[PDB]
């Protein structure tokens, strides 16, 4: 990559990091505008090139906006708008209290919004967990950091949480399918959602098997009864142990019981069963949605 692209910013800080990137704050010296930077250092494919280039068409109020895509030296940088707090620090200063119901449920509502825009444009998310959510002091959530169908760039080596990622996956996704759908995204938001009610990670596996046998344990071990072709999927085995499911009011207390109907949906088994975005927006849960502000302390 060529030269002197990325001299109109000036690095204030780092304030992240994921697998293929490390997140800056940054600001232009033409413009005065306050950025987010991922930095993803590189060994380039054009087919990702183009990925990246309809993620920058796809703009909506629940999604962070890329701004600019810039090619310097052996680095790709992404330039993002700043937002200044992710809903993992948000639950983290909740914890005390619980984030209010109303404010729960704009952000779940949100982000729906945000997903049925993607979902309508055959986008997927890939990657859905509590830091690749940012809000702003209006109340606002948006989606961050897309995953991308076929990653690129040399994994960061002091990022140490991939773990934590193994929490949102969809089971499709841990036995082996290939060609997941829009569906998984739905799954991920379900997990986020009963973790901002309970204040807890709702999956927190800490591997694949491990991952698997904690929504077994909670959902029942699937069987051809409620996922018509689960024992054929690639990783299925015969010899996963037969679990009985547990009761949602034991999930998510205190959840109402719209609240609790919507998660079930958000959390079946079988991708042709779970809920759409669309069909949750449309769902009773939300009959009453507000738009409350958080109190955020920066
Ligand atoms: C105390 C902090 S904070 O709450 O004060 N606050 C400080 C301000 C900060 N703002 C921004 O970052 C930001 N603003 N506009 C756009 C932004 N970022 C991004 O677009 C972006 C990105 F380009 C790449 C990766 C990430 C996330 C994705 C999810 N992650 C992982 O997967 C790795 C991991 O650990 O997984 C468990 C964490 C990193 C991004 F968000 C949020 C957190």
């Amino acid at each position: 990559g060529p030269l002197g692209s990325m001299e109109n910013f000036q690095k204030v800080e780092k304030i992240g990091e994921g697998t293929y990137g490390v997140v800056y704050k940054a600001r232009n010296k033409l413009t005065g505008e306050v950025v987010a930077l991922k930095k993803i250092r590189l060994d380039v494919p054009s087919t990702a090139i183009r990925e990246i280039s309809l993620l920058k068409e796809l703009n909506h109020p629940n999604i962070v906006k890329l701004l600019d895509v810039i090619h310097t030296e052996n680095k790709l940088y992404l330039v993002f708008e700043f937002l200044h707090q992710d809903l993992k620090k948000f639950m983290d200063a909740s914890a005390l209290t619980g984030i209010p119901l109303p404010l729960i449920k704009s952000y779940l509502f949100q982000l729906l919004q945000g997903l049925a825009f993607c979902h309508s444009h055959r986008v997927l998310h890939r990657d859905l967990k509590p830091q690749n959510l940012l809000i702003n002091t209006e109340g606002a959530i948006k989606l961050a950091d897309f995953g991308l169908a076929r990653a690129f760039g040399v994994p960061v080596r002091t990022y140490t949480h991939e773990v934590v990622t193994l929490w949102y996956r969809a089971p499709e996704i841990l036995l082996g399918c290939k060609y997941y759908s829009t569906a998984v995204d739905i799954w991920s938001l379900g997990c986020i959602f009963a973790e901002m009610v309970t204040r807890r990670a709702l999956f927190p596996g800490d591997s694949e098997i491990d991952q698997l046998f904690r929504i077994f344990r909670t959902l029942g071990t699937p069987d051809e009864v409620v996922w018509p072709g689960v024992t054929s999927m690639p990783d299925y085995k015969p010899s996963f142990p037969k679990w009985a499911r547990q009761d949602f009011s034991k999930v998510v207390p205190p959840l109402d019981e719209d609240g609790r109907s919507l998660l079930s949906q958000m959390l079946h088994y079988d991708p042709n069963k779970r809920i759409s975005a669309k069909a949750a927006l449309a769902h009773p849960f939300f009959q009453d949605v507000t738009k409350p502000v958080p109190h955020l302390r920066l």
